[PDB]
């Protein structure tokens, strides 16, 4: 559902840069078998940036189709134009998705009032649950706790993917919102800390390749067994860091390929193939994780 | 030119959020009368973010028609997917624009090699002169001097709009590029300094409302009359700062309207109307510039 | 001892800027009565910066004398010259203090290896327990977890006052050190979070004026009653922030004065009297805390 | 002068960590022969941090004697307590030094008003010309242009050593001060740029080992021959960078020794001997400068 280990799933491509269905199916089967709570489809790790909205929609539909009710699917729906965000959302009305992950507008750097108006308008024109998404390092702006608090009063704004890696934000946000509001980490390396502070889960890059460990860890964290969760986390930590040694999803797509989870590690420009140096850092991380 | 004062022109809109031709014509006549060297159409200040590519192309073509051979027009062509950058650039091939202003991919944060491959592919699918554009605060990435040097070796990559505010870049880039590679400021408050270090002009937001002073100031600069240029700069400096008191282009659109240069200060969400406190700030800066 | 609520105690001065004994006595009595675990004497809040080592020693001796065994006293001993650090430490051999709080060298910005050698040398030439102190915002350098880990193997380096407000440091450090090693917050605003993540206490500015609440909160945190601790913390939070509205200890010394805890709020230059604006922000914080 | 190339001279030490007179004399003769404009004695590069005030005064007086009227000598007088700044400055009153270099209080992070009161009190207890010194990365505080403007109104406050690396400050300060207030770079890698914007010279670490080129370069700059100056700057640029490959003055001391300019590269803890990897880096930069 909207807690636990949620995978920010790669969009597996062939050598032409087109979605590879066979590979997506394997990945979905892998997640159903590994205890992953939900799949975020065509988020950042999903290369939302370089799929056009038609392809973005296909991949979501294909993901849902392959999932076949076995695992909930959340659609990435973010756009830096509110009209575009709205209109992309409509595309997934009645699709079967359980909700949407919607990023703060990138590049144009709106005010807090602007972010409020953006997200309120989007929530207005759908019945689907909305997860807010904050990642200033990508977007150039920062959705502050106060504004999260105003937006949480809207019926179908139900949570936030907090990707700052600033852990003070957990309780600043939490004080300000009801206990039903979901607090999910968007930063693998600090996600166990995030959960220990009161977070409910993680929308994860690491889960693409360490699905089971991430699921166990997140469940331990929810039960208060932090010591036990850390042991897993310790072992995943090089992966938490080195999946970003080169721009996400370059490392993780290579990792999937190396595990045999996807046929090719192809991406679309401006993402470029992994360097040999990166190959060697990632492979070492995988082995530390015990995955290789 | 690709020297002197270049306006990053606002896209004036009617109350419905669509381009207002009467207001655009006024603006262009003004820049023609004021001695502005060129117009950048649908760059950041032109709200590229909230126009779709058709609307963007319409505004560019409308601007070109209205300019009527009197002043060169540079098309904003930025896009964070390389395929989309190519496709948008292709819309203007054999159109009469004199060049493209193309920004580093935002949000997806490519490597330097990715930046290289992005812009190289773009350059290769056009005869148009290309001006690179670096604005890390909006994009999440930083096109370093070295990559600039690499890209300057491509025939139709002929300049950079440097919006970091970091003046050390002028001479870092200069030493690595040829004598005729153009260096333009993207930061009004430091543009004169930029020019004094060896930059060749500015793509300016301030020029929207103080086109005459800006053209004056850059002429002085090119002729090496910096003390003189500097008297104008201090006249404009509060505008250089306070045009960003709220997110650009919210302040400059209000200022245009106030100066009677455009009919309405309407913008597209997620940009929001200027606050009362913001009006008063901007109006003060305009008084200081001698424009009210 | 070296856990719980530990006060970074002000050095109360008269109008000549000289230690006011009557005021220090009141403060010490207040801490013994309020359940404060220990007193840090002549730390940062204690104006170590502007007391010469002779005065620094007096204040420590006078604090110990007034405490009269009722409350443990830790001496600030930090110096950016290792010889000086050593020699200042010798001054407190057999004094009665239970330990020393020693800051990373300020201004000169040594390497990690330098910090290792600094702290190892100091620990060598005393039997007293040493608490490391990291606060990059003041010092210009950052003692990283890895180096904390090497230093924790030295017998009498027993803990760290981590003042970064970066909460990822708690478990990075903790993984690397034995379970006996003490992890204390040096940042009031994030101290409950710090403790929730595995910290043992706080060396606190807020404790100067909210001794009892801070003691209760820290004890709740140690017992795992985080929800109950947060309620207190919520009420102290404006104080956690506004005691730094102007440079520490300007606000807190004024606060003490306003409570009647000290006779004058005098400081030594380059610390300057509180502004009226600051007066009003602090008084509001105190009232929110219920202290006024 | 207080213009041209000014060396921030190393305090050469014997193997015991005490000033080595033979080596200091060599250094001074070299600067006299090389055309260095003035010597700053016991500034940051001179290890002010690890010398007590007597030792500091001894080195200053020794430097003055050895200079023997051949080259002006500026005493480092910084101190984070105002009383100590006054007392150290008083040691040099009627000594033959031509001015003091006095840094913003480090560690205690005063307000702008505190900075004002600090330096004003200092100026008032001496007839010596005072050069302000801003280096936020070491001190934790930033003396803004406006406060500089305020302080320039004091008679014996006559200049600033600006070590931010932020070139915008040259013209911000300049507009607020009188025509004869001196602006010196504190950042070798940007000093030529600093000068091209209107700065009057540099207090340099590079000049320790490339005194001749540095003096050449600043002459060219003052005469407005920037292209020419710039050929020298690129010859020195790897040294400008790699002299900080490890904490200053670890690299420049090793380089002096290597050039036979001093007997030993010994420093005081917490500064540590240069790493093997550091030697090789620095030696490379020296080869590039044409000095090996
Ligand atoms: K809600
Ligand atoms: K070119
Ligand atoms: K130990
Ligand atoms: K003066």
């Amino acid at each position: 559902m909207f807690t636990g280990s949620i995978v920010a799933i790669v969009t597996p491509m062939d050598e032409k840069g087109n979605v590879c269905r066979a590979s997506l199916k394997k990945l979905i089967d892998y997640h159903v078998a590994s205890g992953t709570s939900a799949i975020v489809s065509v988020g950042t790790t999903g290369e939302s940036a370089t799929l056009n909205h038609d392809e973005h929609a296909d991949v979501v539909m294909m993901t849902l189709d392959l999932a076949d009710g076995r695992i909930p699917v959340i659609a990435g729906t973010g756009a830096n134009a509110t009209a575009e965000a709205i209109s992309l959302t409509q595309r997934f009305n009645d699709s079967g998705i359980v909700g949407c992950l919607t990023v703060t507008p990138y590049y144009n750097r709106p005010s807090q009032e602007g972010l409020y108006q953006h997200f309120k308008a989007i929530a207005e024109h759908t019945d689907l649950p909305q997860i807010l998404y904050n990642v200033p390092s990508r977007t150039g702006c920062d959705l502050l706790p106060e504004t999260v608090g105003r937006l949480a009063k809207v019926k179908n704004i139900i949570g936030i993917k907090e990707a700052t890696g600033n852990l003070t934000r957990v309780n600043q946000i939490k004080e300000l919102v009801s206990d039903d509001f979901v607090l999910l980490s968007g930063d693998d390396a600090s996600a166990l800390d995030f959960m220990q502070l009161g977070g409910h889960g993680v929308i994860s890059v690491t889960a693409n390749v360490a699905a089971r460990d991430m699921a166990q860890m997140c469940k331990l964290a929810a039960e208060g067994h932090f010591a036990e969760a850390r042991v897993i986390n310790q072992r995943l930590m090089p992966l938490h860091n080195k999946l970003f040694v080169e721009p996400n999803p370059i490392p993780v797509k290579w990792a999937c390929k190396e595990l045999g989870l996807v046929a090719t590690d192809t991406l679309r420009l401006p993402m470029t193939p992994i360097t040999d140096s990166g190959r060697e850092t990632v492979r070492a991380a995988l082995k530390h994780a015990g995955l290789l």
